[PDB]
Formats: C-alpha cells, sequence, structure tokens
C-alpha cells in the first residue's frame, strides 16, 4: 500500500503519480 507498489504487492500498475 505504498506510493503504488507498481509491479509488486499486488501487480504491475505504472502510476505512482
Amino acid at each position: 500500500k505504498w506510493c503504488f507498489r507498481v509491479c509488486y504487492r499486488g501487480i504491475c500498475y505504472r502510476r505512482c503519480r
């Protein structure tokens, strides 16, 4: 549940904003 854990702790979600 960090900045967006893009490609981690969930999945690939390029969008840290």
